[PDB]
């Protein structure tokens, strides 16, 4: 019909003849939304006459539906039902009481079987390969760890195949989407601490290295403002629409606070219970806890004006539409004080579902604090690579204490639960749970990549670690040229899954092969 | 007022009671054109209260108003003026006999004193530095002399100030625009004869320097299609509006052609009145006037359907609007026959002046024929340095032959006019006469150079060959990155001259800048 991708028909069919109906929606994926209206069914005119009234309904997640008489306000009916794509159903309000029944008149497609084919394929290939093969410095793991995450940012980025779980979440949780980016925090303050120390142990001058970490920092910094952020698809830049905040920004504050704080108190490696790493960097921990409180104090405790004090909720329809106009909390109330609105993110992921009218930015300025915090975390997995070097038994070890107590924590703050938590995972207001989480994540990926990339030497990484080695030059690569052909091309169903998967899926493969010709070519970039 | 950029305000009254008028414009610029409607001014109701109306007109070049009665269709008072850019203009009709006075209620702005300004800081800084520095292998002039050719087509691509000899002229004649593609063509092949013979000299064998040609010439191809020619700010690629010519698509070609033909005959450089350059390839030669023969038989002698044989005009209203679709004759023909209007060029330069609807590819199929007649006497440039590299006056001897060949040729097919000649400069059909032209200019240029960079070494080509050392680079660069600030932000007055050049030229040295920072980091990218 005229559906669009993840919508299904509704007909409604009013039996009645003297009460008219309001139907109203709610998706189940909300936490307190308000019902919404969906459609109005007027009364059936005569006997065996019912009216008739068609709506689409979301199908991505579950559905509530209300039936509500239009004069009385009183809830007539009211059903909860998984609406699948394109489905054509209909609902028909009986009459004796007043009760209703859904048939299926066309059964929906099966939505997510071209991500289920995909991954088959993808499974296939590594096994032929795999039986293929057999018929016939630096460590690995970290750019391979690297190249993975920078894989899933370009494959997201593109859009996911237009799926809600390749996407990022309204407010809370996590989707595939919001792992990618705190990884690669993660990582980069592992590079951070294991290139200081071979630059530092090489001899090098602690000044000359602070110039080239302030420098670093600055670059990043102007190449996301002016390159990355901008759609000059629209137009020409201008100042009242310059969006401040973002993604190469905030490795920009994150590189310079991290890298500078590690250089300051930068120590030589010594060469087994023991906690050398953690005790010989006590200075560097009591800043990140004073600074971890700093933002634990002003997102509880600052008072925002018109607004409660600590609210960590998207504002718009959720919580039951009390506050509409306080999505963020603080961190939003900090950014538009010191940025204003016209400097920040105009279209928040939370407009889809809570339909939040303020501008937001998820890479604002009291997030940055977590995203310090766990590049520190990152520092602290390479102090454990270095430090223990010798012994595999060690490193394995004080990985898995790593992630059992970051893991611990995180249950603890979050409660196993999307939305009832301390404080809930959320990539928009960073928080301290989606940072303790996602670092358990890293810490058991290294212990799983560690041996099989670098003590046995199992798995050489690729094709991961060529764009891990690259990985500057494809991040801003794949926003200069997102609207290029090979990368996009004009497709014959802009409303199939398939077929934006499969468009998503060549590009991200092609900068794939793209980073490993510049491997080949050994150009690399260190910004 | 509401007047746009080179224009300036008309107000005509009419004093006459009984006989309305119609004003019809022409361009003096035209060769040919039709009198186009300007405003119907109707007749004065009394006697003391004239009617007025108000129009616009093209202040770039001189006007030619008509003034004609509507019912009895017979002139009554006609003008030529050249109006002034946001002049405010009153012409009156009067009565005895019928006769028009045009006054200047207002006086017009100067279009010009941005150029004129900027001519005159341009020379200062000149004098200045060469004031303040006085108190204090490779050829390099063809270097400079590409890099002049490349600095003037970025500046030119960005809009050369908005100004009508910064841009490409409507169909004959030459702007500054129509001179820096040809001498982009020469000084490749120039390129392709020196580089060939250290190659060869080297020792290299010739399969694999013809496989080099074979890819470098399907790079550029591929790289002008898919990158180049397409304005992805407006959708993904779709095959059926993809344009196939273009500029890096024609070099490819002619690069290929050149290179193929001069590897196959190449010869070994023997160690002064001689032709000893001009006889020891006479294959080349034979080959080429055989192709320049085939262009002007295609040209004057092929019947194109519905259009008259040997047709160089523009079509539109130009020769008295009889040939509406004729744009391009031959050319057009063999374009649309080939690749079709939808994979054409569909903004040719002739639809402001002339008004053309069909689709003219200035880059189509029969001028590379000329292209490549303009990269051979390139390679006849490279042959006579390196022939001769001994001896300066032979060098310079033979330059001021060549020049003074090809502009008396040149002066026999233009006879020293814009549109009279027997083959007009046109650089939409490639011409003879405009590549013997700007292959005069480009010899006598090289003949300033070769003696001031080169043998003198009075000046050592700065700032000028550091984008010759990186044209590849720089032209893909401002073409991806042409809507990016730095290079373009908002304007406050869309409708100056000063600020539309004060933006380019900023762009332009701004990417003089990026270049020899890639010179100081030896990051030299050859296709
Ligand atoms: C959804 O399904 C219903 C079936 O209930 C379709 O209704 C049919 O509509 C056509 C034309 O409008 C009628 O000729 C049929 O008699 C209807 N069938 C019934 C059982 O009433 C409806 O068209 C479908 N909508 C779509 C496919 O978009
Ligand atoms: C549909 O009608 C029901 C009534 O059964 C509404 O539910 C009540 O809403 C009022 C607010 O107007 C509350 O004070 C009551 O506590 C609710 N429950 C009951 C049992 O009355 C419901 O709000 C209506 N739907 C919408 C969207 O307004
Ligand atoms: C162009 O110049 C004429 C002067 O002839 C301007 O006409 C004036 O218009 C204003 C308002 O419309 C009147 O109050 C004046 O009396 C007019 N002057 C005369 C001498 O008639 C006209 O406005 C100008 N157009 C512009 C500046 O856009
Ligand atoms: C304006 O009127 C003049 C008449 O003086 C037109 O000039 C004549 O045009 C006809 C064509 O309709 C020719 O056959 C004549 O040779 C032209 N000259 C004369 C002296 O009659 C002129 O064409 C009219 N302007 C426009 C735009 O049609
Ligand atoms: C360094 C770590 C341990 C924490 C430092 C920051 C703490 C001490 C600061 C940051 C923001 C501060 C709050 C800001 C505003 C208000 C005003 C008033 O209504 C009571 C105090 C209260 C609620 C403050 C309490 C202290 C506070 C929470
Ligand atoms: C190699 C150089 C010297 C020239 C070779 C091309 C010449 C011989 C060819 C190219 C196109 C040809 C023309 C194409 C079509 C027509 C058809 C008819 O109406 C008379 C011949 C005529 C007019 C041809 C004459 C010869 C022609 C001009
Ligand atoms: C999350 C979906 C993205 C799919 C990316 C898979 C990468 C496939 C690599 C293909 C190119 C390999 C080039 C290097 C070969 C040595
Ligand atoms: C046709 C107008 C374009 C103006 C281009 C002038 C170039 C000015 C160069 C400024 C940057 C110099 C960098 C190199 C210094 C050694
Ligand atoms: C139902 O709605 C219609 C308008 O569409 C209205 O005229 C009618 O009065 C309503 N029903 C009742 C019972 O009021
Ligand atoms: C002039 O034009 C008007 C219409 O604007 C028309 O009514 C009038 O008749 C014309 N003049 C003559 C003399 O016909
Ligand atoms: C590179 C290959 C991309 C393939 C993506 C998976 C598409 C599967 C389509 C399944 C249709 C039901
Ligand atoms: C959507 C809510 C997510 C909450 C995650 C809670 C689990 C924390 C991690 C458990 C241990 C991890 C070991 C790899
Ligand atoms: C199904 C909808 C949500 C998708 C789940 C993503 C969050 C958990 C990912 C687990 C990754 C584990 C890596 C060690
Ligand atoms: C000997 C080389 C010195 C190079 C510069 C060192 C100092 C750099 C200071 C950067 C501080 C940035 C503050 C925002
Ligand atoms: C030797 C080159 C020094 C250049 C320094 C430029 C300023 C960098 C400051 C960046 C700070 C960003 C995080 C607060
Ligand atoms: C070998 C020279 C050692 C000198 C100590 C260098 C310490 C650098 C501290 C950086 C602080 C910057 C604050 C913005
Ligand atoms: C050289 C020994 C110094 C010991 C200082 C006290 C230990 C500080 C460790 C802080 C670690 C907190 C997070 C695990
Ligand atoms: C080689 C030395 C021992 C390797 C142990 C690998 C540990 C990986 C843990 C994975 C748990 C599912
Ligand atoms: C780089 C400098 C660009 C200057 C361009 C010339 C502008 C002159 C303005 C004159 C106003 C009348
Ligand atoms: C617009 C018409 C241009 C015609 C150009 C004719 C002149 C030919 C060149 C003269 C000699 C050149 C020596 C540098
Ligand atoms: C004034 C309108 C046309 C502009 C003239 C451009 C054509 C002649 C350029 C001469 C360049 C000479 C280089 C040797
Ligand atoms: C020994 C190396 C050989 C490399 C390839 C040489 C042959 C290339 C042929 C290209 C022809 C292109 C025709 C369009
Ligand atoms: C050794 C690599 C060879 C690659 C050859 C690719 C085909 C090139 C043909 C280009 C022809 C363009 C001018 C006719
Ligand atoms: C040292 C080897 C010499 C062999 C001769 C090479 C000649 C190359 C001719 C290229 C013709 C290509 C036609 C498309
Ligand atoms: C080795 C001597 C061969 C002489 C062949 C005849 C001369 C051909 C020269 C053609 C030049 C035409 C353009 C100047
Ligand atoms: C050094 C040897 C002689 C140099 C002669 C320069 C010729 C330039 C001709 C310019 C004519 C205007
Ligand atoms: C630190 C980098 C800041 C760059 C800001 C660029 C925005 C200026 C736009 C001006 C257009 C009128
Ligand atoms: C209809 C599909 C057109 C594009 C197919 C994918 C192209 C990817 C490979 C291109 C290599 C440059
Ligand atoms: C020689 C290079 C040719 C590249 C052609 C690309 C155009 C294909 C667009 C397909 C989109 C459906
Ligand atoms: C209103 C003018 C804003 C931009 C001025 C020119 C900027 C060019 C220099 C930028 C260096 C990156
Ligand atoms: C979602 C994984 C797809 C893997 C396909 C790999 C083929 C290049
Ligand atoms: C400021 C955006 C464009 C940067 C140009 C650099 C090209 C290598
Ligand atoms: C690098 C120059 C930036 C100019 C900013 C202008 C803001 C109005
Ligand atoms: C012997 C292993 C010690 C690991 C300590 C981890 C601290 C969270
Ligand atoms: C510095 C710790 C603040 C914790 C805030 C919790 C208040 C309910
Ligand atoms: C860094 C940009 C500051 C813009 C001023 C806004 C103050 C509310
Ligand atoms: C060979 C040492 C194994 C250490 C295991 C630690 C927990 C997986
Ligand atoms: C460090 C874990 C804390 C868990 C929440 C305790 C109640 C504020
Ligand atoms: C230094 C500015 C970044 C250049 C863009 C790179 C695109 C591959
Ligand atoms: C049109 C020439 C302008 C030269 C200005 C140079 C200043 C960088
Ligand atoms: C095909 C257009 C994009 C090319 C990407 C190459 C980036 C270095
Ligand atoms: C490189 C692949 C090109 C695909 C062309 C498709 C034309 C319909
Ligand atoms: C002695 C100089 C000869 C130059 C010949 C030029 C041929 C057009
Ligand atoms: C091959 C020369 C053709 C010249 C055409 C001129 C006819 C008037
Ligand atoms: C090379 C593109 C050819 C397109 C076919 C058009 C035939 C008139
Ligand atoms: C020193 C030799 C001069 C040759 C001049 C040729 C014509 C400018
Ligand atoms: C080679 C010069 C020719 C000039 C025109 C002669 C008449 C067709």
């Amino acid at each position: 019909a005229e559906l669009k991708m993840d919508q299904a028909l509704l007909l409604i069919h009013n039996e009645l003849l003297w009460t008219n109906l309001t139907v109203y929606w709610k998706s189940e994926c909300c936490y307190h939304c308000l019902f919404q209206v969906l459609v109005n069914v007027p009364q059936s005119p005569k006997a065996g006459k019912p009216s008739a009234a068609a709506a689409s309904v979301s199908t991505q997640h579950g559905s509530i539906l209300q039936l509500n008489d239009t004069l009385e306000e009183k809830e007539v009916c009211r059903l909860e039902y998984r609406f699948g794509e394109f489905g054509n159903y209909s609902l028909l309000v009986k009459n004796i009481e007043i009760a209703c029944d859904l048939a299926v008149n066309e059964d929906p497609v099966d939505s997510n079987l071209p991500v289920s084919i995909a991954f088959l394929i993808g499974l296939a290939v590594i096994i032929v390969i795999s039986f293929l093969r057999l018929l016939l410095p630096r460590l690995r793991s970290v750019d391979t760890f690297r190249g993975i995450a920078l894989i899933l940012m370009v494959f997201v980025n593109y859009g996911g195949g237009k799926y809600w779980y390749f996407k990022h979440a309204s407010w809370n949780g996590l989707t595939v989407a919001d792992l990618v980016f705190p990884w690669f925090v993660f990582i980069m303050g592992s590079s951070i601490f294991l290139s200081m120390t071979s630059i530092l142990q090489r001899g090098c001058s602690k000044f000359r290295l602070l110039g080239k970490i302030a420098w670093r920092s600055f670059l990043l910094i102007c190449i996301g403002i002016i390159i990355v952020n901008p759609n000059y698809c629209l137009g020409p830049l201008s100042w009242d629409k310059v969006r401040i905040p973002g993604v190469l920004q905030r490795l920009g504050v994150t590189y310079f606070v991290v890298a500078v704080l590690e250089l300051l108190f930068a120590k030589p490696v010594p060469e087994c219970l023991s906690l050398r790493d953690i005790t010989s960097s006590w200075p560097q921990w009591l800043l990140i806890l004073v600074l971890e409180g700093l933002w634990l104090g002003l997102t509880f405790l600052l008072p925002v004006p018109g607004c409660p004090t600590g609210y960590l909720g998207p504002g718009g329809i959720g919580d039951f539409g009390k506050y509409p106009n306080c999505t963020g909390g603080a961190a939003g109330y900090i950014d538009r004080l010191l940025l204003g609105d016209d400097h920040l993110y105009q279209h928040p992921s939370s407009a889809v579902l809570y339909h939040t009218e303020v501008a937001y930015d998820p890479e604002g300025i009291l997030g940055t604090i977590n995203s310090i915090v766990m590049a520190f975390l990152g520092v602290q997995a390479g102090k454990i690579l270095l430090y223990y070097k010798a012994r595999t038994k060690d490193i394995l070890i004080r990985f898995t204490a790593w992630c059992c107590i970051l893991g611990l924590i995180s249950v603890a703050l979050t409660k196993v639960s999307e939305n009832e938590g301390f404080i809930p995972v959320n990539k928009n207001l960073w928080s301290l749970s989606y940072v303790t989480t996602l670092s358990s994540f890293a810490f058991f990926i290294l212990l799983v990549l560690y041996p099989v990339v670098d003590v046995k030497g199992l798995w050489t990484g690729t094709p991961f670690f060529y764009p891990g080695m690259n990985s500057i030059l494809v991040y801003v690569g794949h926003e200069v040229f997102e609207n290029y052909f090979p990368f996009q091309w004009k497709l014959k169903d802009n409303q199939s899954h398939k077929e934006h998967l499969t468009q998503n899926i060549v590009a991200t493969a092609l900068w794939v092969l793209i980073a490993y010709i510049l491997y080949r070519k050994k150009i690399f970039w260190k910004i």
